[PDB]
């Protein structure tokens, strides 16, 4: 009956045994899960995660690799990974409420488990890249007429050989496309799981796997990441009017951003697309250095990228004098979890801050303006950005806030599925260094010998809403930016143009 933002709610989100054996558990999803889990969107793969890893065969000449035996090895690794992190076999259902239900069932038998793992690993002798396959799958989705949600995870192994029993040559590449329903993970969890598989598969290269100790299915249930609410350092019962007002500030900015000036888009819905700019290690190191020197401690290339996003937008437009750039921006919420949970959490764990930049005219610069003017503008924007974040990040309730406001947003989106009209303010997503989660090599564990070099990583998300989302990460000291967009709403040329503008501004910051 009250008009107030609904409260959390913890008991609602806990794991519940659904039958007498204890083998099946379920929970009502929470926070950002409820956004990605929105039924008509999840059924159509909105926000599905794709991780494209290009790998090179650097194994001893005496190591024999084929797509068939790699499939076999990754199946074994995936069974090990399901035991460690059962998120990879959770499934989704809905009733009449907005939030999805997440279910885990322990395999009914070891045979059943192997059928499962077999069904998640695919191969193709093909010259297509991982991201060519992504495009193929998204182009196909349409006509296929099925609104089945994606599996928690599946793998596609590609290599340009004639057949699946052709030895993969020295120095040849194997591409892996990982594909995940975003419901079961965030970008941190999914990357950590990719890293786990690259670790676990190392046990199976060069070998008698049928003789290894049987997996005692059932014993992995305790391995599911615990419910996020119950995992916070903060007792959420202790919250009062400060928490309510801050949540209100967020939901107000959310609606303000949805209704605000931004990039013009054309209405419609067609295919998810991505444009990528891989900066060199040399360029990226230079930019990181220029951030350290010019701005110093507590500033990062992520702040710089957000600043460049803003400058590129202002340079693109030909805004009211009093416009404020306001942008809800997501943050990894793990620091708000208890220490012995926080570094081993695979489920969605996200919250958010509101980036605010006033005085936009004063930072409006062209690529042709004096370098020092551009640097100044970038500096001023970075300082505004860092300051904005601090106001959210310094707050001990920030993760609880994220859960509560994303519950509201799922409900808001359920009633208004496309919340932008005419224009949409670009969104920034900051992921950090992939080395935290993924190894540079897959090694034969028994020997320590390198078998496959992990040469490239590209984190691609399905976009079916009409805003640009810009994602930054890093691998082997090279920063990568990509922009996801739906091709009903924007052209490739115009998103390429905008990404190039962003990159050009960041390059301009170098010493
Ligand atoms: O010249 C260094 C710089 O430019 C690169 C060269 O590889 O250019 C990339 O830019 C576009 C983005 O539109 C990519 O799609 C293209 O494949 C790349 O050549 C980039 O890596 C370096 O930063
Ligand atoms: C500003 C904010 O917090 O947004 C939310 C965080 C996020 C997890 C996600 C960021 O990772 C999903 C991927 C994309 C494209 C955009 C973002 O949209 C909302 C989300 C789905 O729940």
């Amino acid at each position: 009956s009250s008009s107030a933002l609904p409260p959390l709610v913890p008991a609602l989100y806990r794991w519940k045994s659904t039958g007498s054996s204890g083998r099946q558990v379920q929970r009502r999803c929470v926070g950002a899960e409820a956004i990605v889990g929105l039924e008509e969107k999840n059924r159509r793969a909105l926000y599905d995660l794709y991780i494209a890893t290009s790998l090179r065969n650097i194994a001893p000449a005496s190591t024999l690799l084929t797509l068939q035996n790699l499939k076999e090895m990754f199946e074994l690794a995936l069974l090990d990974a399901r035991f460690e992190h059962p998120e990879c076999a959770c499934t989704v259902s809905w009733d009449d409420e907005v939030p999805a239900i997440i279910t885990y069932e322990s395999p009914e038998s070891n045979e059943s488990a192997r059928d499962w793992a077999r069904g998640c690993i695919h191969v193709q002798p093909t010259a297509k890249s991982a991201l060519d396959l992504w495009s193929e799958m998204e182009e196909g989705r349409a006509a296929a007429n099925d609104n089945t949600p994606s599996k928690s995870i599946e793998l596609f192994l590609l290599s340009d050989v004639s057949t699946d029993s052709t030895p993969i040559p020295q120095d040849a590449t194997v591409e892996i496309l990982f594909h995940s329903n975003h419901l079961f993970w965030d970008g941190i969890g999914c990357r950590k799981f990719v890293g786990d598989l690259f670790r676990l598969v190392g046990s199976y290269i060069g070998r008698d796997s049928r003789e290894m100790k049987k997996i005692q299915w059932g014993q992995e249930i305790k391995n599911l990441s615990p419910p996020v609410v119950d995992s916070l350092k903060l007792d959420i019962n202790t919250l009062g009017s400060e928490f309510d007002d801050k949540c209100t500030e967020y939901t107000s900015a959310l609606v303000a951003n949805y209704k605000s000036r931004g990039m013009k888009f054309q209405p419609g819905l067609a295919l998810p697309r991505c444009v990528i700019h891989k900066l060199s290690a040399d360029e990226s190191i230079d930019i990181v250095k220029a951030v350290k020197t010019r701005l110093g401690p507590g500033f990062t290339i992520s702040h710089l990228t957000q600043a460049a996003i803003v400058l590129a937008l202002l340079d693109h437009l030909k805004l009211s004098d009093d416009e404020v750039f306001i942008s809800p921006t997501s943050v990894d919420g793990r620091r708000w979890l208890r220490e012995d949970i926080a570094s081993n959490f695979y489920a969605m764990c996200q919250t958010a801050a509101v980036v605010r930049i006033e005085n936009l005219k004063s930072i409006t610069v062209s690529h042709k303006d004096e370098k020092e003017l551009q640097v100044r503008a970038l500096e001023s924007a970075c300082r505004n950005i860092k300051k904005s974040y601090r106001q959210w990040l310094e707050n001990p309730f920030l993760q609880a806030l994220g859960l509560r406001v994303h519950n509201f947003e799922a409900s808001y989106l359920h009633a208004k599925p496309i919340p932008f009209e005419g224009e949409a303010n670009p969104l920034f997503i900051s992921d950090g260094i992939n080395e935290r989660f993924i190894p540079h090599e897959i090694k034969q564990t028994a020997t320590g010998e390198n078998v496959l070099s992990v040469e490239s990583i590209d984190f691609v998300v399905n976009q079916s809403l009409p805003y640009l989302a810009i994602r930054l990460d890093s691998w082997r000291d090279a920063s990568t930016l990509n922009i996801i967009y739906n091709d009903a709403n924007y052209t490739e040329a115009e998103v390429q143009k905008y990404l190039q503008s962003i990159v050009e501004f960041m390059l301009a910051f170098r010493l």
